[PDB]
């Protein structure tokens, strides 16, 4: 409860964002290691999401799950807000991917699991994430997926956002079964299923729902992705169904 910008010995920057950045930091009394996210008040409104933050902070801190990154506390000074976040030692599913190009079945399978279960829970507890992309996943020392950033849970790249949303229509929590599908595809193939060179065609690709599997994609996965990526929210499985899918279990952990 209420720390000050002076309980913190600040260290390596972990990420440089538009609104703010995020640092390695250690609380001086406890020697605790956290990610100190430092957002800037000025821009949050010059953008308007000052409230899409009121959501992340409230939503975050109230959640307890091994694959969701913990918000520990928060305090703003006069210039900016600070968010004492949990620290994720292995970095992002994003770098991990650029690093390795493609993930294997077991790895992809496991992550979808961790993300499924983590995602189920958010849904058990009523909440939907939406903005699930590789940039927002982090890895613990154990090496396990963890979900970060919510401010978008209750512009940029369309790549992971389902038809409904994008097409404006009111949306629910199928959103995330769609991402979970794109997510899945991206891991196994390395690009997301609706990759394009422009915002324009990418809209097309997602709305017409146009994607094609590389030769080395297995049917077990092939099938999985195809029931996550249906244009109609209704025809999208529940996470329990997902965790059931065979490929998803004879390959997870
Ligand atoms: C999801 C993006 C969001 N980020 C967070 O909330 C974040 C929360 C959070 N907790 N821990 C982090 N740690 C790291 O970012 C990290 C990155 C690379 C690392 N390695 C160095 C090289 N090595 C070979 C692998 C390990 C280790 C830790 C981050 S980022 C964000 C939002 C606004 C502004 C900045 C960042």
């Amino acid at each position: 409860r209420q720390w000050a910008l002076e309980d913190f010995e600040i260290g390596r920057p972990l990420g440089k964002g538009k609104f703010g950045n995020v640092y390695l930091a250690r609380e001086k009394q406890s020697k605790f290691i956290l990610a100190l996210k430092v957002l800037f008040k000025a821009q949050l409104e010059k953008a308007g999401v000052e409230h899409q933050l009121r959501r992340e902070v409230e939503i975050q801190s109230h959640l307890r799950h091994p694959n969701i990154l913990r918000l520990y506390g928060y305090f703003h000074d006069a210039t900016r807000v600070y968010l004492i976040l949990e620290y994720a030692p292995l970095g992002t599913v994003y770098r991990e991917l650029q690093k390795l190009s493609k993930f294997d079945e077991q790895r992809t399978a496991t992550y979808i699991t961790e993300l499924a279960n983590a995602l189920s829970y958010c849904h058990s507890k009523r909440v939907i994430h939406r903005d699930i992309k590789p940039e927002n996943l982090l890895l613990g020392s154990a090496g396990e997926l963890k979900i970060a950033d919510f401010g978008w849970s209750v512009c940029g790249t369309l790549d992971y956002l389902p038809p409904e949303m994008i097409e404006g229509r009111m949306h629910d929590e199928k959103v995330d079964l769609w991402s979970l599908g794109v997510l899945c595809y991206e891991f196994l193939v390395g690009k997301p299923p609706f990759e394009a060179n422009t915002y324009q065609e990418t809209y097309k690709r997602i709305s017409r729902v146009e994607f094609t599997f590389p030769d080395f994609v297995t049917e077990g996965a092939r099938d999985l992705i195809s029931r996550l990526l249906k244009h109609n929210p209704s025809q999208r499985p529940m996470l329990r169904e997902v965790l059931e899918h065979p490929w998803i279990t004879a390959n997870s952990s």
